[PDB]
């Protein structure tokens, strides 16, 4: 029939192989062939707030999976789906036999409990999780047999299929109806006798702090929790531990053509370590057997990985960044300097400062030549390419910037020679950069010498993560940098062009804020945010490809008029490694959070081998 892991043949208190798979696994065609079972994936976690280091080297476990060349998406837990001709009905089929890590069958039930007990449960989540809504609004779901769950959403939802495959889509298969119906109050009516336990007082915080949420770091740290992941914790994330340890789901749900019952591999451990700097010298002496999502967005450490490949046993496999700009800067609509807002909010402003920019200096410099200056925009690879959202702006011509701040009335010049307002002030912008993204950093030096020359002062503000993220939330800076997503992404990630993303859309948090909560809090958006965040709503109700295409084309080029973010260059190849007796990596895959990269590739199958 089907074979397993030896660990697993010599564990006698489980129940044979057969039972304990789907009557039908899911079989998995390996990259690049078959494994053998055995051995500890090394890998590395940057410090206790990195729960999503996990996530994004087991995989999410969704209803539907992206294919390796990220173009379209297959049913993964599901068995199969049907969709209705407008796009309106979702049936999923799934595995009869599946189980649980704990053994417990998978079924319709606890789908059905997902989303209806936890997803839409109004006081479990106030605000919904957008990636089931469609203007808004929730789908109605139901149980249509033992292995079968539809979704009927109130208008049509072009996207689900794909919005299933990303982290964000998961929920559906994140909670197991048994254990999690212990800790909601519609199943136990004296749930409040677990908030002691538990340290909580009320029964949303239970839930999250028992079973969890996407992105929680209570996610990870628990050995109690059942899942359907490939490897299960064994040693917890928590607030300070200097390791993490996982090992094999003995209930996993696929085979390879050999009929083996996956993973290969028995172990991951995951050091948690915060200096970043620490990260690469244990890298670069060979101590992980996978990196591909810290060390290599930032190129100014990719010439000592490529150095030390011999000496460490790693491969460097270089991956395309789905991310339209490696370090854009995110001008605050809504900051609080009242002098600086009544120019932020003009086109003409943010032109000029990305006319004072030289990116070619920024580029050389702070990226060693390797990337490439860039807008926000999708790239030339993308249907949703936009000519002038890719490049206007983009040449240095100083003298215009000039000319246009004169124009302005910023004219009035303080005892340094940097321009002021009209009634005192330096004009002065405060840019926020978590300090140990190097090149981040050393941009914003650049672009603060440049402006200089525009008589306009750049005031460098870095920080730890924690703190950088606390003064987004905030509303207190002018300036933000960070990647720009979208070159590939567009509309998985579409961040940059419409404030929808409550932390990161930092054109104006406050204005995704009132988007979210449908302007019962934040701040109102301006005319042309409003039209395409209008426009972002019917986008997501497509009747048709063709009206998808119109209307998020039309937001794109919306963002382009208004031109309200300011990207540097375009990403460097993503210097990701493995060591060389890791096998079945596909080092041709994209690299990007909605594809949950490394992920992607599947690490149910890869595995260690030492050959020539
Ligand atoms: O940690 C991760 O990989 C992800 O975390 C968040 O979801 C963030 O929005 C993503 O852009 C990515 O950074």
């Amino acid at each position: 029939a089907f074979t397993q892991a030896p660990m697993l043949e010599q564990n006698k208190q489980l129940p044979p192989v057969d039972q304990r798979l789907p009557e039908k696994p899911l079989v998995i065609k390996p990259i690049a062939s078959n494994g053998v079972y055995g051995g500890t994936l090394r890998t590395v976690m940057r410090g206790n707030a990195d729960g999503n280091g996990i996530l994004r080297t087991i995989g999410p476990q969704g209803l539907t999976h992206w294919t390796q060349d990220i173009q379209t998406v297959e049913p993964y837990v599901a068995e199969s789906y049907t969709v209705s001709p407008d796009a309106m009905e979702y049936t999923f089929k799934l595995r009869k036999g599946m189980k649980w890590s704990d053994g417990t069958p998978f079924t319709a039930d606890d789908i059905v409990f997902a989303m209806n007990d936890v997803v839409l449960n109004k006081e479990m989540f106030p605000q919904t999780p957008s990636a089931y809504l469609v203007g808004g609004k929730a789908p109605k779901v139901s149980k249509v047999d033992d292995y079968t769950v539809k979704f009927e959403f109130p208008a049509a939802n072009l996207s689900f299929p794909e919005t299933l495959a990303t982290p964000l889509g998961q929920h559906p298969t994140l909670y197991q109806k048994k254990y999690c119906s212990q800790f909601h109050p519609a199943y136990n009516k004296n749930v409040q006798a677990e908030f002691t336990k538990a340290n909580v007082k009320d029964w949303p915080s239970l839930m999250r702090a028992k079973c969890s949420d996407i992105e929680l770091p209570s996610r990870w740290s628990s050995t109690e929790r059942p899942s359907i992941d490939p490897w299960l914790i064994k040693e917890p994330y928590g607030g300070a531990v200097t390791r993490v340890v996982m090992e094999r789901n003995p209930f996993y749900w696929q085979v390879d053509p050999t009929g083996k019952q996956l993973p290969y591999v028995d172990r991951i451990q995951y050091a948690v370590v915060s200096d970043l700097q620490a990260i690469i010298l244990a890298a670069t002496n060979g101590q992980y057997d996978i990196e591909a999502r810290l060390l290599g967005s930032d190129v100014t450490s990719r010439p000592l990985m490529l150095k030390n490949q011999q000496k460490g046993g790693y491969k460097v496999f270089g991956q395309t960044s789905a991310n339209a700009n490696a370090a854009g800067l995110w001008l605050n609509q809504t900051t609080k300097n009242e002098k600086l807002r009544k120019y932020m909010t003009q086109h003409d402003f943010r032109q000029a400062l990305s006319l004072a920019m030289d990116r070619d200096e920024i580029n050389k410099v702070a990226w060693l030549g390797q990337a490439a200056p860039w807008q926000s925009g999708p790239f030339k690879e993308s249907k949703w390419y936009n000519e002038k959202l890719a490049t206007q702006y983009l040449k240095l011509d100083l003298a215009q910037a000039n000319q246009i701040l004169d124009r302005l009335g910023l004219t009035k010049r303080d005892s340094d020679g940097y321009r002021t307002y009209p009634d005192g002030g330096r004009v002065s912008l405060d840019a926020i950069v978590m300090i140990d993204r190097q090149a981040m950093v050393q941009t914003l030096e650049l672009i603060r010498r440049q402006w200089q020359k525009a008589g306009v002062e750049l005031v460098i503000k870095g920080s730890e993560r924690s703190l950088f993220y606390n003064r987004a939330t905030a509303n207190d800076y002018d300036i933000s940098i960070d990647v720009f997503p979208g070159g590939l992404d567009a509309t998985l990630n579409p961040r940059a062009y419409v404030a929808v993303h409550p932390l990161e859309s930092r054109m104006s948090l406050e204005w995704a804020k009132w988007y979210l909560s449908g302007g019962k809090q934040g701040i109102e958006p301006n005319e042309s945010m409003k039209k395409r965040m209008a426009l972002y709503d019917q986008f997501v109700a497509a009747k048709t490809q063709s009206q998808a295409l119109s209307l998020f084309k039309q937001i794109l080029q919306i963002s382009a008029d208004e031109f309200e973010v300011i990207g540097t260059v375009r990403p460097a190849v993503i210097s990701s490694l493995h060591s060389l007796k890791l096998q079945n990596v596909n080092e041709k895959m994209p690299f990007g959070w909605p594809y949950a990269t490394p992920s992607l590739s599947l690490p149910q199958q890869w595995y260690f081998s030492k050959l020539e």
